[PDB]
């Protein structure tokens, strides 16, 4: 299948490119701006990791992030899956964006921590781009941190701790009934100076791990942490 | 329990009939039109198969489809469960409709294909009826196709391929943040001539199977394909 | 972690207190009323049992229920998880509320009945308090019953039977596409005299157990029934 670019067991994430999408279909897609060439990154488990991976693909190419959608998923876990549509005019440039996103999954899963009772997710970049902006509300060109815990109360405490660690600016706070697809996540997003943003993410991680462990299992990442 | 009609392991689907529903309850239900007699079809796994099954029940009776509701479910898969309420004036007719729907499950699951990573669902009819109209936006009395893939990006490619196969008319495209219960499905619905519709659905199936297989498992239907 | 109060394996429920929440965060929380001190009760499986357990924490303390939020969860089952935020002036009062809620989970899971196909949930109190009000629409100071079945069509029948058992007043009926987080639950809430309310909850339980058991498995509670 010419549309197939690659598929990864990480999050059950598949990447595809439609070189010239049918106009009647395009007309029904909820995109910020229409383009003839579309890349598609679609996964069962994760939204932050795939969104941050796609941000590297946008930085590497001329593609634009035109839709981020939010399945309530993770195959029985508390989180989201994800659908990301990017738009451009060159199928080659789309394929390269999708390949770069797929080759960043092992990194952006590095601070996802899982346990039987729930999970934590952390993300950080010193310079957000268009996927982080559309998907997570990041301010493009500026530092960005994502601090998430499930069950969602843990995220509320992670958020409080992170804000009290350095003078970072809160962007939003999403929760089961506001700004998620009824996930069981409490997620603070932040901006500010890159060092402080990193400080605040790491503080939220530490208290998240302590809280989630209280169910009796050390939360585990399947790939090495990238936030340090 | 007089209200029980039957239960199937297929989708964990249960059918019941309330011959004369309490009016205080009926004023709390979101129905297109109130009737005193309700048929209820309720499942954990599947929305399209039950909807198309109930379409046969409507064709077979005088019952009207008055509500289709959408649990996000499939017991940890990426799809929907379903609540279908039908209404009429005769408890026996409501029961016959529910029986006909239960008896069509093995058929309407025939183009549901499952794998660890996801699933595909295809439906087709040459003449849609009231449940397909209310539930899925079909045009009654005309041909209808549903072409769905999970994770949802597979469904976007399935749909592009379907439209490029024959001149069909798209009805809608639903996706995780538009027109689903935050499901992981991308679903194209179409009408047009019955032959062109069947062509489009079959080509969507083919590319979806190829795409979903890339996770390393052949997608399996548990019942013979009907399309 | 000073914020930690307790964690239970019942529902995967964790209880925490923030003595002095950051004001920038509080401004982003969806609460009915700002308080400096927050108690947080959060779980993967259950909403009604945590809300009813928090009602007893409220009755025991000066805390007010200021937010109830609704994960679609139960770890692949058909129900909700829950996030409950309580607010007050005194971190010790918040801790006592959370402890009382945690110590009520074994009781409020008493009439939660699970099976492979679905589950039932019943609740009862002769006097609802603020968590049952904000969370479930109960009338404060009056008896309250909750009658819920999954898959959701079982809840419609349970609710019909309940109303026809005694003269009770329906407050709401929530369903997959109305008033839930796309759960697969049909849930009737009622008020009225306490004896009539218990009669109705119990009759709803009986018919639900019979219907859910048609899938082949007796629905089981993990804790003694309290109703």
């Amino acid at each position: 299948v010419p549309e197939f670019v690659g598929a990864s067991e990480i999050g059950d994430t598949i990447g595809m490119v439609i070189p010239r999408v049918d106009q009647q279909l395009l007309d029904k897609l909820h995109v910020t701006k229409q383009y003839k060439t579309l890349g598609i990154l679609s996964d069962r488990t994760g939204a932050g990791p795939q969104i941050m991976a796609m941000d590297e693909g946008i930085k590497a190419t001329n593609m634009e992030c035109i839709d981020v959608e939010w399945p309530r998923d993770t195959k029985g876990g508390g989180g989201h899956g994800c659908l990301i549509i990017i738009g451009g005019d060159d199928p080659a440039d789309a394929r390269q964006a999708i390949r770069v996103a797929l080759d960043n999954l092992h990194r952006t899963f590095g601070d996802v921590y899982n346990a039987k009772a729930g999970h934590l997710e952390l993300q950080f970049t010193a310079r957000a781009a268009g996927a982080a902006h559309l998907g997570l509300g990041a301010v493009e060109g500026k530092a960005f941190g994502l601090i998430c815990g499930c069950p969602s109360g843990i995220g509320v405490v992670m958020g409080d701790k992170a804000l009290k660690t350095a003078g970072v600016e809160p962007l939003n706070f999403t929760s089961p009934s506001h700004g998620t697809s009824f996930s069981n996540e409490g997620c603070l997003t932040i901006t500010g100076d890159s060092g402080a943003v990193r400080q605040a993410v790491m503080a939220g991680r530490e208290v998240g791990l302590k809280l989630l462990s209280q169910f009796g299992e050390e939360p585990v990442n399947d790939f090495p942490s990238y936030i340090k």
